[PDB]
């Protein structure tokens, strides 16, 4: 319901401390080229991206990585192989050393919410996100593809999807039609360089609803956001209202249990400080 004080705050911080980066303009551009819907985009929404950035040097890597295997899939859904473990360990890893990982870290601990060493936080963050999970039993799917890959099923039906990096990909492959922004009527325009949009897009030419999306923020930013508020809450569905920066939020995220499912941001307003 109301505007949630400590971690509007903690966040904040969490922002403030994204190292990892991405930046408008040297290191990616959109083009927001016109409205979804009412009264025309043709581009893609990523105009360019900084592919060496994303190319290793950053967390980016072993986050394009997991995405990528869930592309080819060779597989059913109920197998995790050997090289989806090293790939979930990497990205743990990488994510780990990250200022904002351990700023993430330190809030849990001090709600004994995590534990102090990286080793046990490192399993913790195993089992909410790359455990499978099943809804029967039958466990075909984890967070990790709920939340980053888009949609839980392999296979699909269909998102899902909010990651930039995720869209980006997805839109290079051309699986991605961008459709336009969403505004309010009154409440003015978007910005190239804001740093969550709402935004609408078809999946293989399917028509769906517009979900707002962080822009330019690094994997192991809503990594953090997404397991704190998975942790704050008992219940279902949290809607976490929060304030990044100028925008207005809301942090939701569903549970399956002691596993985390759907996650994304949902944007109430821009212009706000």
């Amino acid at each position: 319901g109301q505007l949630n004080h400590e971690l509007s705050k903690l966040f904040n911080e969490l922002w403030d401390a994204d190292q990892n980066r991405m930046k408008s303009g040297k290191d990616y551009r959109i083009s927001l080229q016109g409205k979804a819907g009412y009264v025309s985009a043709s581009f893609p929404l990523f105009q360019f991206v900084d592919e060496e950035k994303l190319k290793s040097r950053k967390t980016f890597a072993t986050f394009i990585s997991l995405l990528d295997n869930y592309e080819m899939d060779t597989g059913v859904a109920e197998v995790v192989t050997p090289e989806e473990i090293a790939e979930n360990n990497n990205f743990l890893d990488a994510i780990l050393e990250t200022k904002v990982m351990k700023m993430a870290h330190d809030y849990l601990v001090r709600k004994n919410q995590a534990k102090p060493t990286r080793n046990d936080f490192k399993v913790q963050l195993y089992n909410i996100w790359f455990q499978l999970y099943s809804r029967g039993s039958r466990p075909d799917s984890c967070g990790f593809e709920h939340v980053f890959v888009g949609e839980s099923k392999r296979g699909q039906e269909m998102m899902g999807l909010h990651n930039w990096v995720q869209f980006y990909l997805q839109e290079k492959r051309k699986n991605i039609d961008y459709k336009g922004y969403v505004a309010r009527q009154n409440k003015s325009r978007p910005d190239e360089d804001d740093q969550v949009l709402n935004l609408q897009f078809n999946w293989k030419e399917m028509v769906k609803p517009v979900g707002s999306s962080f822009i330019g923020v690094s994997p192991e930013f809503e990594f953090a956001l997404y397991t704190i508020v998975f942790l704050a809450s008992q219940e279902k569905m949290s809607r976490e209202v929060v304030r990044l920066e100028e925008y207005e939020l809301q942090i939701v995220v569903n549970r399956h249990g002691r596993y985390i499912g759907t996650a994304y941001p949902v944007l109430l307003s821009t212009n706000n400080p």
